């Protein structure tokens, strides 16, 4: 049920998000019927939120988080830093920095610390921020030797977008890269699920489920419909299984009480090596991407 870093702190090895769906569009209101979910979710057994700055849900997690009343030590909570987006047009944060940014989104939160700070998207410039990539990163170095995120990670990274980091002289290097993921997507950018393993770095899913909520009808159909028959598993929790088995961390979210628990079963069944195979195969006949489309080029 779960994932070791490359730092020996243990992740869990699903995900409740708190983004797409519930991602905040022109206003702050609180989001009765997330607080609601995220509830049920931890009480049925999630151990790992995936939230952000820019989502707006944050308040949500820790309202949610505190009505539970679970053992800190046992939850496993993400933020990151709203970095902007690939235009570097100055629209992000509203904080001075990363290390002011987690500071208000812990009082957000009403947590001492979150386990999983990431910068969210890799677009950071000096013209832009004030600030370049590289210290960007050293915020985050800040922050964990603080204690104010156990771990410190990058999201939406290319290998380049890496090597920046981990050629520059520093304290850590990231530990999560989080990228979208799918049986339609392998690689969101060229080579980053085989580099990034290979340094040790976890890759975690977001968009897992894209073949089946975007991707229908299209040739991973026919083999889901034959594995959701023979291990008499739903076609989402196929998909999410085979995320775990390449070895990824799957994000997923919903507001559907029985989809809570289809999740939360991906751990009680095995894919066939030659059924995770074909999953593989298959999954190149298509390329779907659902975010961060400036990166379509690749495909
Ligand atoms: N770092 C980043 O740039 C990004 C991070 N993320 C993070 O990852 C999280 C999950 O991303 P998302 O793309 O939503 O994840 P998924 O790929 O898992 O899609 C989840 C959606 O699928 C639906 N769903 C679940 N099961 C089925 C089913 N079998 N058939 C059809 N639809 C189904 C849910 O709808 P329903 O509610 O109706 O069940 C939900 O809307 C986000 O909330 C966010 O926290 C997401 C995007 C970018």
């Amino acid at each position: 049920k779960e994932f070791k870093l490359s730092n020996g702190n243990k992740i869990p090895a699903v995900a409740f998000g708190t983004g797409t769906k519930y991602f905040k569009r022109g206003h702050n209101d609180l989001d009765k019927q997330l607080i609601g979910t995220l509830e049920l979710a931890l009480r049925s057994g999630f151990r790992h939120i995936d939230g952000a700055e820019i989502y707006g849900t944050n308040k949500e997690i820790g309202i949610a988080l505190k009505n539970v009343g679970l053992n800190r030590k046992d939850v496993f909570i993400t933020d990151k830093y709203n970095s902007g987006n690939h235009t570097y047009d100055g629209k992000h944060s509203k904080h001075q920095n990363p290390y002011n940014a987690l500071k208000a989104d812990l009082e957000d939160l009403g947590l001492e610390y979150v386990d999983l700070y990431l910068i969210h998207f890799p677009y950071i410039s000096e013209k832009s921020h004030g600030f370049d990539l590289v210290e960007a990163w050293r915020y985050l170095e800040r922050a964990k030797n603080e204690g104010l995120a156990r771990n410190i990670g990058v999201s939406n990274f290319t290998i380049e977008n890496l090597k920046s980091i981990l050629d520059a002289n520093t304290d850590s290097i990231p530990v999560v890269n989080q990228i979208e993921f799918s049986a339609y997507l392998q690689d969101q950018t060229p080579g980053i699920v085989e580099y990034s393993q290979q340094q040790g770095i976890l890759i975690e899913a977001y968009g897992p489920l894209g073949p089946i909520t975007q991707g229908r009808p299209g040739p991973l159909d026919k083999v889901l419909s034959k594995l959701s028959e023979k291990y008499k598993r739903n076609e989402g929790q196929i998909l999410l299984r085979w995320v775990l088995q390449r070895g990824i961390l799957p994000i997923t979210t919903t507001s559907k009480e029985e989809r809570i628990n289809d999740v939360l079963e991906i751990f009680d069944f095995e894919l066939d090596k030659e059924d995770e195979d074909q999953i593989t195969k298959v999954g190149k006949e298509k390329t779907l991407r659902q975010f961060s489309k400036e990166y379509s080029k690749y495909d």
